[PDB]
């Protein structure tokens, strides 16, 4: 199968890392960053 689902890509915001989807968000950056 083929699912697409995203939470926070690069450029979106959160609060902690699990909060994004690709698991590179920060404190200081608060924004998924690669």
């Amino acid at each position: 199968s083929q699912e697409q689902r995203q939470c926070k890509k690069i450029g979106e915001h959160c609060y902690v890392a699990d909060e994004c989807c690709s698991k590179r968000c920060l404190f200081y950056a608060a924004k998924c960053v690669s």
